């Protein structure tokens, strides 16, 4: 059901099984460098969420090793990774011995992806910085053009990240807003009173 869809929810104790499998999963974890521990992010339940397809996995400091360490313990190997340059409105740029000009998001893959559009966008993004831990709407337009029309989910997301295909995991969403009558069905048999704990 293509329009905008999230869960609230501990994503350590979500029982993500009942998701369904998606063309791209993309994470901005919280590293810590509500934060969660390498264990914990080791442990979480990625591999259940993906057959073939694309992970995208925003990384920092020492969780460019740490999410490295991640992505292939979920079965994934990086095959790219894009830079967003941060700027100001007037297009300039805006870790202790270099200032940092970017961020970084891995990109691996999983299986054998077929009916990618591969090659349509380039590794580099430049955007202004919106607000504190903002990732840049760019990334859904570089996703949607890789992937037409396929679902999609993101983890650790906040309520402006919540897109149409897209399913938002987080926990300062505002409740549960799901409109897949597969996925509805399958939270209901799981959820029957609608909590989630473990
Ligand atoms: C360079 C990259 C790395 C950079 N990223 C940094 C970034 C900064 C902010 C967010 C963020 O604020 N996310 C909302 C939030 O709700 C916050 C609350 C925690 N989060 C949980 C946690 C949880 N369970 C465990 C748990 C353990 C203890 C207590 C509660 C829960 N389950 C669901 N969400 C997520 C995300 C990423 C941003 C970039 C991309 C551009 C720069």
């Amino acid at each position: 059901l293509f329009p905008p869809q999230w869960i609230c929810c501990d994503i350590r104790y979500l029982d993500v099984s009942i998701l369904g499998k998606f063309a791209v999963v993309m994470a901005d974890p919280p590293w810590d460098i509500g934060t969660l521990t390498d264990d914990e992010m080791r442990r979480l339940n990625i591999p259940v969420l993906q057959d073939d397809g694309f992970l995208f996995l925003w990384v920092t400091g020492r969780a460019m090793e740490l999410g490295r360490e991640c992505l292939n313990l979920w079965g994934y190997e990086r095959v790219d990774e894009i830079i967003w340059v941060k700027t100001n409105q007037l297009q300039r740029i805006i870790g202790h011995w270099l200032n940092h000009g970017k961020e970084h998001c891995l990109v691996g893959v999983k299986g054998n992806p077929q009916g990618f559009n591969q090659g349509l966008d380039c590794d580099v993004i430049v955007a202004e910085v919106r607000s504190t831990s903002h990732k840049p709407d760019e990334i859904y337009g570089m996703i949607e053009r890789l992937s037409p029309g396929t679902r999609k989910i993101e983890l650790f997301g906040r309520p402006h990240n919540v897109q149409p295909n897209w399913i938002t995991l987080g926990n300062q969403l505002d409740g549960i807003h799901l409109l897949d009558p597969d996925v509805v069905a399958r939270f209901k048999q799981r959820y029957p009173d609608g909590i989630i704990s473990k």
